């Protein structure tokens, strides 16, 4: 028993993080296979990322200028690349600790684990979900860029997110793994509005069940609500709208725990509507909601 | 900018986790070097939990009763003794991936991740510390035990902690390296009073510290207070008293922010006896005590 804010393991991601340097700028890049992986932003200057044209700045730059440091090893660029705001920059040598992987786009609500890097050396990592508004809220310092997001299947890394930047407001954006951002922002040094965020309304529900797996129950009552009730509720707490798809996710912990999960969704509506009273769920005095229905099997079941 | 419950990536870790069998029962163990570090309890059978002779049960043992298996390599088990209630059972192989290493005995409010195993493998990392009860509030299913808590300077990892078992509280209880139990635990199936466990003051205070960096400000009062008058309000909320050698620790957070140790306490004695009316710090409904000082700093000056 227990619950905790668990991140995979981050080895297999450990072995693929190198240093990248442009110029003068240093940041992380993702070494699978013969290629390294990084934010195109490494090609700015100071004068050039309030406003940057990357195709001009992109061909003022040789293979010779991007150094890749995997340790102390330095790789080989033999090809150079923009795809979307990442630049690929192909080495003469294929990482001997390439993990299986793929690259994947995640949803909004979806969770992963990031190991946030510093020249190209791992100092911590920790698990967390996409917002609504397709920001992450992360630890993330000056020398971050570079970091990336991942989920992990067996053997199998599903890279999700490479860090970019962080917005004026102290929340981060950044890309899938070809470059596209995930959210409306661009990279440059602009204010850039972040949309409204909501709260993921299945990652709670998961999380409520998760609570009454492991003990904490109190929030349990006598009553049941309908998908349009409970949705009139979500509405003015600005929670995300559960669907027919989000009850049938939720189906596995509905069915290991006995509670339907409209009647979840009825704790779900009392505890929005007054509170916790003074009292925590897991240890937490807030509805958690960076874990998904998935993570709550998962860590319930043991799947390593 | 940011401030996440981090754990220590876990790659050096991934590489010494192995499976250990004895009869019916299969654990986690801890390659180094030559030697695996497991719970000792792996040789007790459902009648023997309940009060084992461990010297006698390990007597009708050998070493070809001991399953080492390292992923999907099996390990020549040439010697095997007890200490305290670990096993340790020496092997013909080094572990290749053996990092630089230290066991260390952690102090009570000291942090540490946790690599969480499962038949050998491991399934997540996350970041907790050792209550002053020398519990510690984990995420631990029936086979986990053998998995290890541990720090990392630079290269070198300091492991600290093995686990041993669920109290009937939901709680967990292990040992040290050297196989010796963090508090009164035994590892018997029995019922086990934990001590009254209390808040740790000083990580509290760190976490406030990284609350102001991070923008958290609200919190932040007019007022001062003593260590004296500062105790009382601990005591009686049950949060362990403030020693000057605590305010020492706290020193370079103090310099960074500017302000001063005992306004900070003046801040949490008002957080303390007036709660946080709705409010929260760093995405916290309440105050957080698993980040200690050095964890702070770490964080906010990041550190690889
Ligand atoms: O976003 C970060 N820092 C950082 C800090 C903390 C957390 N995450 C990132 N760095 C900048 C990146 C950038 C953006 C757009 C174009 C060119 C470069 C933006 C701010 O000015 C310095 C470069
Ligand atoms: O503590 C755990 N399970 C576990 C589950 C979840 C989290 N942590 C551990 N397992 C037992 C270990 C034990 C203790 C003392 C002597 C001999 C063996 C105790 C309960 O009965 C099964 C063996």
């Amino acid at each position: 028993s227990g619950f905790r804010k668990m991140a995979f393991p981050s080895g297999k991601v450990e072995g693929c993080m190198v240093q990248v340097t442009c110029g003068t700028t240093t940041l992380n890049g993702l070494w699978l296979d013969d290629v390294v992986y990084c934010p195109r932003h490494v090609i700015c200057t100071s004068e050039d990322m309030l406003n940057p044209n990357y195709e001009d700045l992109l061909i003022r730059k040789s293979n010779h200028n991007f150094l890749v440091q995997a340790g102390n090893v330095q790789l080989r660029v033999i090809g150079h690349s923009m795809q979307n705001c990442v630049l690929k920059l192909k080495v003469d040598t294929a990482n001997p600790k390439t993990p299986k992987y793929k690259f994947v786009r995640i949803q909004p609500g979806q969770t992963f684990s990031v190991l946030a890097c510093y020249n190209g050396s791992p100092s911590g990592v920790y698990q967390c979900a996409m917002r609504p508004n397709f920001t992450i809220k992360g630890s993330f310092l000056n020398g971050s860029c570079g970091s990336v997001g991942f989920n992990i299947d067996y053997d199998c890394v599903s890279f999700c997110y490479m860090h970019h930047m962080e917005l004026p407001t102290g929340v981060h954006a950044g890309t899938d793994l070809e470059g596209n951002f995930y959210g409306p922002f661009v990279d440059r040094q602009t204010a850039q509005a972040a949309g409204t965020d909501t709260t993921i309304t299945v990652n709670v529900l998961a999380w409520l069940y998760a609570a009454v797996i492991n003990g904490d129950r109190w929030f349990l009552n006598r009553f049941t609500t309908t998908l349009n009730d409970f949705n009139l509720v979500a509405m003015k707490y600005n929670y995300e709208p559960l669907t027919q798809d989000h009850v049938d996710i939720l189906g596995p912990l509905s069915a290991q725990t006995g509670i339907a999960v409209l009647d979840m969704c009825a704790s779900l509506k009392e505890l929005l509507q007054n509170g916790m009273n003074g009292r925590t769920i897991l240890g937490s005095a807030l509805l958690e909601d960076e874990f998904t229905p998935f993570d709550v099997v998962r860590q319930c079941s043991g799947v390593t």
